[PDB]
């Protein structure tokens, strides 16, 4: 195809056919459909630092280096036991992916997808297995950070000095961390706890100070909810003074003081929130919901904490993505087979695109952001 | 040329020969030199939202739409009296350039450079011309915000409704505002005052509240300094709680409290700071200086406020720019005819490219952020 910029290119997961659509953000058009990515029933992706490639992580353990400008699979591998939610290094040269079988982290060359290092997780007793790994993120200083669900640990893999990483292991951080996130500035790593309440906070500027428990009331409490009903921590959105986050098993969006990490408000919403995101200018908070309320998107004023409109794009709204500067918000409607574009300032739809069971929608500006 | 991504492309201003270099950030090489941009003795630029084009604003009033993938001038126009420091709109369709003769702001279409809107400044009660316009920035909500030097006014031009802007005028904001910045979140507009000490702050979320005076001790005061010794308000760095700024006429970098806008610390530096910058992880402050100390760059620990090291890349260090994720910092060394690439974590030079009197260095990741 002809020359084009990479700044407005997006990748849409088509959930039921293992295919993706490459999108032109400015024109609001579909450039192509690419097939052969296997099981994208649940998928995540990151972008290369030049924004030409997407690294697609599938639930079949597949890692697809997708060439966005040539509209083709550049390279692809499949490793059973590889989880999704992988990350790309600060210098863009390393792609890290979690695995539950055996249990650990594998880091690959971003250019050739050749294995660079394997970090086995802590061994478990009575099993030919290691601990499951969750909450994998990239971090400043050529690091990856991740948590061990079964053993209760947060590890730092430091690749500053080349292909052999230097590990820093923190034990006894909390029972069963199920997920984690990295703060926008890349300073604080926080893993949510499933076997108990609170977050395991790690100051990456001062790892020597250890791990800190914060937000002690947040969690399943004494409720016996299964681990797959715990929130997506990518569904958190953190701002300067506040964080807007999904409640655990309640129809509330919690407002947290981000300096002391304590809840100060709870906004009643039309369902169990999954993803709580912010308009890039931080004025509004956008929320999607879990079934049976997953036909709605609610917009919340970040100042008054009040719901200002309830959108109904259609059945099965799974994911939302804003543009770099915020002139657009993209909303995938799975069971309508549409990818809708909306004006987040006029709260009006500005175009739809046919898609087959669309789910995740990602835009290449993520390439420039730690933790994305 | 061949296919490539736009996410790592840099544009270097060669201020002596009316030329620029297009740089491959990942390969740390030069892709091309493009000539014929006239007077770049002083210049700035912004990127289109797909990152394929740069809009260079020259001292000659020239506005060049440079094609970084075809490595050629796509469109150019020259309008005497135009200033540099133009901005691009939130949806990317409008490019604004300020005027100093007669005084005002002109807005062009990003694709054709055809004129869209002429906004003349306040006519001066006496002369045949208007106030000079200074401190033009893009803001969320499809707005352009600028200050009127002679009149002491802050205007907001709102293109939300179309080509005809809705203007909001704030008068008696302070004497002779010479420059302005917009906070990284896109909420606060701050104009520095030359006719009197202090800064005029405007809350773009709540324009009904009007302009407000802050940091009343920042300025020349009793000293008879010229405009052109006042600081580059682009030389400010605003962290979430703190601001790192150049002192006015002093060899110091001031640490301020961004919430209360009061000075909490002062840092003795090796010269008059011009640009105070932050590594993208906010753990370091990078400082360059004006003649005769402009052969130095000082790296400050953002926490201890102590100088970690003093770099000496060469004579005539004019500007610096980081990669989006912080793995690189690019440093222009005018009198050595070198654009250097450093590792900001190892603090060691990893590249040095030839250039003709290099000055400003800009990378495509600015395309995604308000105010850049
Ligand atoms: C680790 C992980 C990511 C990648 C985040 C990252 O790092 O970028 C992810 C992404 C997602 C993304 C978008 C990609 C992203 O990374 O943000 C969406 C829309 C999503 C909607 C759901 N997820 Fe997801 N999800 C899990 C884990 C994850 N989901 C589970 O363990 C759980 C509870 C069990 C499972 O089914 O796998 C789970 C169930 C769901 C759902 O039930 C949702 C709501 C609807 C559905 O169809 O599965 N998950
Ligand atoms: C408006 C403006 C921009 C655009 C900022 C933006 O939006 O990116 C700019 C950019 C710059 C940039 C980088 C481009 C950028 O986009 O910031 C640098 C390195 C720079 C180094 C100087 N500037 Fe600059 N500069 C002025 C105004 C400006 N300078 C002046 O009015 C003043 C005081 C007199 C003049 O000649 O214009 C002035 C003198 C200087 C210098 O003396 C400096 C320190 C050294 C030199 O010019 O050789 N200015």
């Amino acid at each position: 195809p002809p020359l084009r910029g990479s700044g407005d290119l997006g990748v849409l997961i088509e959930r039921a056919d293992g295919s993706v659509q490459i999108l032109d953000g400015t024109a609001k058009t579909s450039l192509a459909r690419v097939e052969g990515l296997g099981d994208l029933s649940h998928a995540s992706l990151v972008f290369s630092r030049d924004q030409r490639y997407a690294y697609v992580f599938g639930r079949d353990g597949g890692l697809t280096k997708l060439d966005l400008l040539a509209q083709r699979i550049d390279k692809r591998l499949i490793q059973g036991g590889n989880s999704i939610g992988g990350a790309i290094s600060q210098d863009g040269r390393l792609v890290a992916v979690s695995n539950y079988e055996p249990g650990g982290v594998k880091v690959f060359d971003s250019r050739t997808l050749e294995l660079v290092a394997e970090i086995p997780a802590t061994r478990l007793p009575g099993q030919d297995r290691n601990s499951r790994v969750v909450g994998l993120v990239d971090a400043p200083g050529q690091r990856f950070v991740f948590s061990l669900f079964d053993s209760g640990e947060i590890w730092i893999a430091d690749f500053s000095q080349g292909d052999t990483p230097h590990l820093t292991r923190f034990r006894d951080i909390g029972k069963q961390p199920y997920d984690a996130l990295i703060s926008p500035d890349g300073r604080y790593y926080m893993a949510g706890l499933f076997g108990e309440d609170g977050m395991a906070q790690l100051d990456l500027w001062h790892p020597e100070r250890g791990v800190r428990r914060v937000l002690g009331d947040y969690g399943r409490g004494q409720r016996k909810l299964p681990v797959y009903k715990m929130p997506h921590l990518e569904g958190w959105t953190i701002a300067s003074d506040q964080a807007f986050v999904p409640a655990v098993g309640h129809h509330q969006v919690l407002v947290l003081d981000a300096r002391d990490w304590k809840q100060t408000d709870a906004i009643d919403v039309a369902g169990q929130p999954v993803f709580v995101m912010t308009r890039p200018d931080d004025r509004q908070i956008w929320v999607n919901f879990a079934y049976p309320d997953n036909d709605k998107v609610q917009v919340i004023d970040s100042e008054t904490h009040e719901v200002i409109e309830t959108l109904r794009p259609g059945p099965g709204v799974l994911h939302m993505e804003f543009s770099g500067r915020g002139d657009q918000v993209w909303i995938s409607v799975r069971d309508a087979d549409q990818l809708q574009v909306w004006d987040p300032y006029r709260l009006k739809r500005i175009g739809s695109l046919p898609a087959r069971s669309p789910s995740g929608i990602f835009f290449s500006h993520r390439a420039q952001h730690i933790g994305l």
